[PDB]
C-alpha cells in the first residue's frame, strides 16, 4: 500500500 503507477496505469501494491 504505498503508490499506483500513473503510467501503466496500474498500481504497484495490489
Amino acid at each position: 500500500i504505498i503508490y499506483c503507477n500513473r503510467r501503466t496505469g496500474k498500481c504497484q501494491r495490489m
